[PDB]
């Protein structure tokens, strides 16, 4: 049904994490899915399901309800 697509290879290190729900997961994934909203690499991730090993669930500040996977995010502390 949708697996999971490739990625950038950017990952290197964290950057802050004492925010308390909302992290940053600095990565560039494509989505045009109204549900899922895509990612750009800002603090735009609040809770982060990490049930799904691949297809988290993440509700911004901004109404941004995207669902950041685990290929496409990796980036936090």
């Amino acid at each position: 049904k949708k697996p999971l697509p490739p990625t950038p290879e950017d990952n290197r290190r964290s950057f802050q994490e004492p925010e308390e729900t909302l992290v940053i997961a600095l990565y560039d994934y494509q989505t045009n899915d109204p549900q899922e909203l895509a990612l750009r690499c800002d603090e735009e991730y609040y809770l982060l399901d990490s049930s799904e090993i691949h297809w988290w669930r993440v509700q911004d500040k901004n109404g941004h309800e995207g669902y950041a996977p685990s290929s496409y995010l990796v980036e936090k502390s």
